[PDB]
């Protein structure tokens, strides 16, 4: 059989939410994608031997209330909290995005440090590991540019959802 999963990607403007989503649904790096386009995308993959259909909401546009975004998040099964490793403000914003999820939802989440390919790092991996431990969630490093860690981010979120569903 198969299993479907309703996923959401959040994080500051410009961290690579769309780039990560497009690496998952198209397998290449799309470096220019309208920052205002918020939509859900579907991709069938196989995770640990099971056919898995991932619906992914790539959040975008004005950071003002959107009822469709709110209703999708309220019924979302898992969330990626994305920051960019060369942007300290994006990392400092993670708590804000996690609070928004807690206000609308045990919630499966994965902390994602994107843009790992950039040498201009400002957030140490150890800093991010401390934050993910404080939340009780996994931390995964990614590069949407090289595809490093992309399947790890999404598939770890699916594995967290499976654990949650067993409770
Ligand atoms: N070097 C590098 N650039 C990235 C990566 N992910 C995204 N980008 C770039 O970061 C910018 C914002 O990406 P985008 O996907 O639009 O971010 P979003 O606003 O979170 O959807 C664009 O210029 C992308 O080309 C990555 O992993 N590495
Ligand atoms: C630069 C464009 C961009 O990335 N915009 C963007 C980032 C992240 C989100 S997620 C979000 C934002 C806001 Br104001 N509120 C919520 N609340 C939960 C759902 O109602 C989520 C959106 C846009
Ligand atoms: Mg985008």
């Amino acid at each position: 059989g198969m299993t479907e999963y309703k996923l959401v990607v959040v994080g500051a403007c410009g961290v690579g939410k769309s780039a990560l989503t497009i690496q998952l649904i198209q397998n290449h790096f799309v470096d220019e994608y309208d920052p205002t386009i918020e939509d859900s995308y579907r991709k069938q993959v196989v995770i640990d031997g099971e056919t898995s259909l991932l619906d992914i909401l790539d959040t975008a546009g004005q950071e003002e209330y959107s009822a469709m975004r709110d209703q999708y998040m309220r019924t979302g099964e898992g969330f990626l909290l994305v920051f960019a490793i060369n942007n300290t403000k994006s990392f400092e914003d993670i708590h804000h995005y996690r609070e928004q999820i807690k206000r609308v939802k045990d919630v499966p989440m994965v902390l994602v440090g994107n843009k790992s390919d950039l040498p201009s790092r400002t957030v140490d991996t150890k800093q991010a590991q401390d934050l993910a431990r404080s939340y009780g969630i996994p931390f995964i490093e990614t590069s949407a540019k090289t595809r490093q860690g992309v399947d790890d981010a999404f598939y770890t979120l699916v594995r967290e959802i499976r654990k949650h569903k067993e409770k």
